[PDB]
């Protein structure tokens, strides 16, 4: 029946998650507790008891995540440097003192923005694996930022770009979000790629 | 074993939650999905399929919450008015045009704050059932607010209180948080009680 239908779905949903993480269990004793709970029956474990163990489960989960995080970080830095080394050679790529690299898609003729100016742009940011994490295409509307409020790579690139230009920049993690990053698709020590079209400079 | 131990705890934890809410299920088909998932076996339902039904489960959950919310709201207003009606009589209670009620614990002799002044106070806010939702006792440190940035009942009361006084105010929901309130311990149309000690007035 409709009941039977959903129940499976929820558990299928749940069960995957656990596994994918690190929750090594036995759905038999686990199915047991569920029935106790719903039947409002007396629980095989003291409120305290459970909490005591759950509290230890999370603490150990936290340890696990931190493990992955620090491992991902070391991994992405390694991948990040391989990408840039590989890219340094590619046709049209210029490498700057800061390690920031760019390739000119189309050169503009307007003024280059200063450190304090406001800029209007259109862009798409992607990870080395093509995954798009941000872009003005979705919103269909250009973005406006103050040159100094953006990530270092952008700050470094914009000061070199004539208004009207379209560059593709390749950003070392130290010039993007760095070792930290419990944010969106961007992880720790992730090197990023951006296609940036600088529309105009507001020397405000 | 240690495994068996935890598994139960998690499921006991989970199972309660569902029940307490409205998730009428059968932990048998639900235990089934969990095993499929972990064994990485082929799932009895198409990725789509499950989502299709889960998406419908939440939407129906949302309907359920909204149900409770609106019901709680009508309930708390009724309780709120019974409390104030009962309280209007009690020794020392003054009822104001706005329905706000207060009782003077101890009268100060300083100046009464104006609408724009900053005030320094110590206080404890509780629901009609004694549940404390806020207080400066916990932090051990007085709070400072601008008379107009606080809830109406407070704004109404403070303008009447001589600096140094300690009043207990009984606040109609329309002068506290009103019909809205997906916040802390405070729900919809909840009438509140406060013990407020006005320490000083900064006629800033
Ligand atoms: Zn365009
Ligand atoms: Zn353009
Ligand atoms: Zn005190
Ligand atoms: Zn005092």
């Amino acid at each position: 029946t409709d009941k039977d239908k959903l129940s499976y779905s929820i558990g299928a949903d749940l069960g995957k998650n656990f596994k994918n993480q690190g929750i090594d269990v036995n759905p038999e004793a686990m199915a047991k507790g569920m029935q106790d709970a719903m039947s409002g029956a007396q629980l095989a474990l003291t409120e305290q008891q459970m909490k005591d163990v759950l509290n230890k489960f999370q603490k150990d989960l936290m340890a696990k995540r931190t493990a992955e995080f620090n491992k991902k970080a070391d991994e992405n830095k390694v991948k990040g440097e391989a990408f840039l080394t590989e890219n340094k050679n590619k046709p049209g790529v210029v490498v700057l003192p800061s390690g920031l690299q760019y390739k000119v898609i189309n050169s503009g003729n307007g003024v280059k923005p200063g450190k304090s100016d406001t800029v209007t742009v259109e862009y798409t940011g992607r990870l080395i694996d093509g995954t798009v994490f941000d872009s003005t295409e979705k919103t269909g509307k250009p973005a406006t930022f103050q040159v100094s409020q953006v990530i270092p790579g952008w700050t470094e690139a914009l000061q070199l770009m004539p208004a009207g230009s379209t560059w593709e920049i390749y950003v070392p993690s130290g010039l993007a979000y760095g070792p930290r990053s419990v944010g969106g698709p961007i992880g720790p020590n992730e090197t990023l790629i951006f296609k940036i079209h600088l529309i105009s400079v507001k020397k405000s």
